[PDB]
């Protein structure tokens, strides 16, 4: 009946904004569900909760707020060298969802990352076996 | 006058990960739409679209001199209809927002943008478990 979701928090080791083999995965890490209505605009309800093992988030979500609008967003690290939320210009990185599934199946959630201070030396040898260019913005 | 170069790169996400990973592949020809605004909400500056040649990569040009104005890069067009939908994140569409401050005579380089290929593939499985992260389905 109720909605399981499901997310892990990495390390973004090399700086990349999203998750390579590098990457390393962060227990203990402050996340905040949130969810809006459509009838108000306005606010439903929210949630923290913290990573467990292999950064893994999850979150029960009662039917009483049942499919509304719902993002999530980095709260905590427990790791200094990984401990800047990465901002895309001018706005923190949620990630947003709509709250439904069918044989209450839990839902996973693409990942949330941690940027680190000083990226990896191995990561030019990363982006250059994905082949891509590497960001420097 | 100044020329600064801001370029990206365009991806089939093969996975339908919503990241770029060891299977994916890049679009050539995929078409790209950037746009600037006087700030989060003022009026836009310019408009200007680009598209990828090799391995996906698209080379913008800023023909002027702009200094924090609330840029935005998103999706338009596909070469492979095999790989043409747009990934929605619940309700908006997705982007690359990033605050333009030119210097003449350089090249800075973007995070890439995936389309999603409607079949993925069929050892997607192996590549997150070599990320040891559990599969999304969003
Ligand atoms: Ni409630």
């Amino acid at each position: 009946s109720q909605f399981y979701i499901q997310g892990q928090v990495y390390c973004d080791t090399c700086r990349a904004r999203f998750i390579t083999e590098l990457s390393e995965f962060i227990p203990g890490a402050g996340v905040r569900l949130q969810c809006k209505d459509g009838e108000n605009g306005k606010i439903t309800f929210t949630e923290v909760g913290y990573t467990r093992a292999e950064g893994l988030y999850s979150m029960l979500i009662e039917r009483d707020h049942k499919n509304e609008f719902c993002e999530i967003t980095l709260l905590s690290s427990s790791r200094k060298d990984c401990d800047e939320i990465p901002i895309e210009g001018w706005v923190k990185p949620s990630l947003k969802f709509m709250l439904n599934t069918v044989n209450g199946t839990t839902r996973t959630i693409n990942p949330l990352g941690f940027f680190k201070k000083e990226a990896l030396p191995k990561c030019p040898q990363v982006f250059n076996k994905l082949g891509m260019y590497p960001p420097n913005m």
